[PDB]
């Protein structure tokens, strides 16, 4: 039902900018393969009411362009026109392998950002491999070579708790509730505790961040394109990040 809330035209309309310029990534992200995803992990855009399912959208979208972003501050249409415009990380220092019995590092392979959420490690690679059918340990390249692989694993890991932070898709369909240490940490549910499951280590607690902005900036854009309010709490400033 996903693709009843967001037409093919809504998805070009905020993904306006990916297929344009010299972003890295032309027709690769498909709306077809984004689709086809969104079937294979049940729930996702298809949880709770209209509003809730375009914010889920929405919120999907907005983190995933912030962490592929082409965006510049006098970019034609706005920095906020230009997400999905890379698919792999530039200039990685390292495989991201930490060593693993679980999920262990195949030799010459790098586990560097790749796809809509720039997904990384081997022990990110591992679980979402087991969760869509096929090896991502041994062949981690597949997630920057097939569309709907890609998209898989960004919904994967939207889908997933990974203690003691809850799934993005909790929070957003209003079945999170904070602990009390959540609490004492001033974590509350919106998309800004979004942010916080993301890249809270960095970019949350601090106060004013550009990088925080910028993601409730593609946010504020595709809500008001799907036509629905932000909801609470968007930013990350006064949260202390999880641990």
């Amino acid at each position: 039902s996903v693709s009843s809330i967001v037409s093919r035209a809504q998805f070009d309309r905020m993904l306006l900018h990916r297929n344009d310029g010299a972003c890295q990534a032309k027709g690769f992200y498909t709306y077809d393969a984004f689709v086809a995803a969104a079937a294979a992990f049940s729930g996702f855009g298809t949880t709770g009411s209209a509003d809730v399912q375009k914010r889920e959208v929405a919120a999907f979208l907005a983190q995933t362009s912030h962490e592929t972003t082409g965006g510049w501050a006098t970019a034609p249409d706005g920095a906020f026109a230009w997400g999905y415009c890379f698919k792999q990380e530039r200039g990685a220092s390292s495989d991201y392998c930490t060593p693993s019995a679980q999920w262990p590092c195949a030799p010459g392979k790098r586990y560097y950002g790749r796809g809509p959420i720039q997904l990384s490690h081997n022990y990110n690679y591992g679980p979402a491999g087991r969760a869509i059918g096929v090896d991502l340990l041994a062949n981690p390249d597949l997630v920057a070579t097939d569309a709907t692989v890609s998209f898989k694993t960004a919904m994967w890991f939207w889908m997933t708790a990974q203690p003691p932070k809850p799934s993005s898709h909790a929070v957003i369909v209003g079945q999170w509730s904070p602990s009390g240490a959540d609490r004492a940490a001033g974590r509350v549910p919106g998309f800004g505790v979004i942010t916080n499951i993301i890249n809270g280590g960095i970019e949350c607690g601090h106060g004013q961040d550009s990088r925080v902005a910028d993601r409730i900036g593609f946010y504020k854009r595709y809500c008001d394109i799907l036509g629905v309010g932000y909801g609470n709490n968007l930013d990350c400033y006064s949260q202390r990040p999880f641990a």
